[PDB]
């Protein structure tokens, strides 16, 4: 798996291009406060993991997600939920002939992810305790995959590991490094969503990358050739306080009162927490992104490229929004960033957001390659 591609349940792919991939993630399954497996569709993941089988290509299950991630914690630290949440993961591979299980918290001992998560100081040992209870009960061909944030899993302390248990390399096959998302209106300055690179000079914006969280997670303890690059096939955008010129750069100052809306895949929403708010999450989808040829300087906007982070931006005078995403050129060149770094590969999130071109699932070839 040097290429794995994320398919959601809520909206399928009406094409998948079997050929330009190796591996297919279905997300997502959310465990319940009982620990079972619930809210996909039955006779959708019957028909996708025949296609693929079809093929010879090779499919998991994404257990968890972002609004899936309440429960986790609660079930791993009592013997009881562990053992029947065990049980149901091991039935769900029986039952739908997958060929591993990607198992994605978000997060372990966290106080970011969603807010009402349940949390724990022995998350990331238990999280652990369930890898190895599955390897256990699956035996060594199941693919035990995990998605990971841009830092370690926390620690009794609630921060990123310095070291992880050297239990995780030899039990899990690869982490998917989920390297997006990273710079919002959590920041003071406009960063980039997805950036390969983070600059110190830079404040503002989060103090981490691809590379630096690759960086990371090697030091933690897990090799290369076990990580995995996430990249998106989205873009984010946020409305400067101060308009974007040639002369300018990426980095200027950003609103932080509410995040305006992206395209039109970006419903109000709130996460699953009683009398939580609503809001938009500025996501802009590549296709909307390519319809609009904002990429092209169209429709009022005006494209720059990064340097430091190595991805594209674009800028609207009109209502002063930029839009940080990625495209071909960044996209190739995560590609070569993780060649060159003996990475196990590359996933994309997600994959029906790419155009009926396939412009970005292209871009990403060379990993296999």
């Amino acid at each position: 798996q040097k290429l794995s591609a994320y398919v959601v349940d809520w909206d399928l792919p009406k094409s998948i291009a079997w050929d330009k991939l190796d591996h297919i993630v279905y997300a997502f399954a959310e465990p319940t406060k009982d620990g079972e497996l619930s809210g996909f569709t039955d006779s959708q993941l019957k028909s996708v993991v025949q296609e693929a089988h079809s093929r010879g290509k090779s499919i998991s299950l994404s257990v968890g997600g972002w609004t899936g991630s309440l429960y986790f914690s609660d079930l791993l630290k009592s013997s009881s939920s562990f053992d029947n949440f065990v049980s149901n993961l091991v039935d769900v591979v029986k039952e739908y002939d997958l060929d591993g299980l990607n198992l994605d918290w978000e997060y372990p001992n966290s106080p970011n992810g969603v807010a009402c998560n349940s949390k724990d100081e022995n998350d990331t040992a238990n999280y652990l305790k369930l890898f190895k209870a599955l390897r256990e009960k699956l035996g060594s061909k199941t693919i035990l995959t995990t998605a990971v944030p841009t830092a370690p899993f926390n620690d009794e302390n609630q921060q990123p590991s310095t070291k992880l248990d050297d239990n995780w390399a030899s039990t899990v096959d690869a982490f998917y490094i989920m390297a997006y998302d990273v710079n919002g209106i959590r920041d003071k300055n406009a960063g980039a969503n997805a950036p390969l690179y983070y600059s110190p000079k830079v404040t503002g914006v989060e103090p981490t990358s691809g590379n630096d969280a690759v960086k990371a997670w090697i030091a933690a303890g897990i090799p290369a050739e076990q990580l995995v690059l996430g990249v998106p096939f989205y873009g984010r955008v946020s409305k400067t306080l101060e308009p974007i010129t040639a002369s300018t750069g990426l980095y200027v100052p950003i609103s932080q009162s509410s995040q305006i809306k992206g395209d039109s895949t970006d419903e109000k929403a709130a996460d699953p927490c009683p009398n939580a708010v609503a809001t938009y999450s500025g996501q802009y989808i590549w296709r909307t992104i390519a319809q609009e040829g904002i990429a092209r300087n169209s429709s009022g906007w005006v494209t720059y490229w990064d340097d430091i982070s190595k991805t594209p931006y674009a800028y609207s005078f009109s209502g002063s929004k930029v839009l940080s995403f990625d495209d071909a050129a960044s996209l190739q060149d995560k590609v070569d960033y993780a060649k060159k770094q003996g990475l196990g590969g590359v996933m994309l999130w997600s994959l029906e957001m790419d155009d009926d071109e396939n412009t970005l699932l292209n871009a990403l070839q060379d990993i296999r390659k």
